[PDB]
């Protein structure tokens, strides 16, 4: 009902993984397939820069072009080393990539280092930006904890001229919480930037009901038309699953 149409948008928000691995070119081929669902695509899939070009050839193939490509740099790790995060960034560029996913310094913000954050995401926008790729920052809101640096780490991403600012890696202890979604999304708007920046959801949302709990966080802060593709994914593998059954497949 209320459900059923959550699940529905929920699923058009989702930049599909899978939970054990999707580099394997038969996992990232059947990753692409599991993309097309039978109510609709997602936003986007989620895999290692490698596996973009042969993602590309199998989302055109399957008749899906409009599935965004996005991957991670500096990843999973967030280390503080600018030309790092800058070569894997071009590198992913030069893969194919529609959107890159970098990791955010979030050590170095722990030990008290606002500005690394600052230049290795403004050097990473930049290079994005100049080939017309959008740039998610992982904050790794599980690992920083704080309140404050959480919202510290939002601000600087944001500043930096980040596209999005995304919960998690996926592969920490603590991914999303319904907290860090609402302190982050706080951020968005507090810093006037709703129209420029979106926010991802990695982990956390495990069922239908989760998700519909996420999209209400947005839904009560920016209105209920906000959370379209560019401001609003799910970074979800077993969610799909739950969201189909939802809707009345599998």
């Amino acid at each position: 009902t209320d459900l059923k149409a959550s699940s529905l948008r929920a699923l058009k928000l989702m930049d599909l993984s899978t939970l054990n691995g999707d580099y394997t070119d038969e996992k990232v081929i059947a990753l692409c397939h599991q993309a097309k669902t039978p109510v609709g695509n997602t936003a986007a899939i989620s895999i290692y820069p490698r596996s973009i070009p042969i993602a590309r050839k199998t989302l055109k193939e399957q008749g899906t072009p409009e599935i965004r490509i996005a991957t991670v740099t500096n990843f999973p790790h967030g280390n503080d080393d600018i030309e790092i995060a800058l070569a894997e960034t071009r590198a992913a560029i030069a893969y194919g990539a529609d959107e890159v996913d970098v990791v955010f310094p979030y050590r170095a913000l722990m030990a008290g280092n606002e500005q690394v954050g600052f230049d290795l995401v403004k050097a990473c926008k930049e290079a994005c930006a100049a080939a017309n790729v959008l740039l998610k920052v992982i904050i790794e809101s599980g690992e920083l904890k704080d309140e404050a640096l959480i919202r510290k780490a939002s601000e600087i991403s944001i500043k930096a001229g980040a596209d999005f600012i995304k919960t998690s890696t996926g592969l920490v202890a603590v991914n999303a919480t319904p907290e860090s979604a609402r302190i982050m999304m706080e951020v968005i708007r507090d810093m006037g930037v709703e129209k420029s920046v979106g926010f991802k959801v990695t982990g956390g949302a495990r069922t239908a009901e989760d998700a519909q709990k996420y999209l209400a966080i947005a839904d009560e802060l920016f209105g209920a038309d906000w959370a379209d593709a560019r401001h609003y994914r799910f970074g979800a593998s077993g969610l799909l699953a739950s969201l189909l059954k939802a809707l009345g497949h599998g």
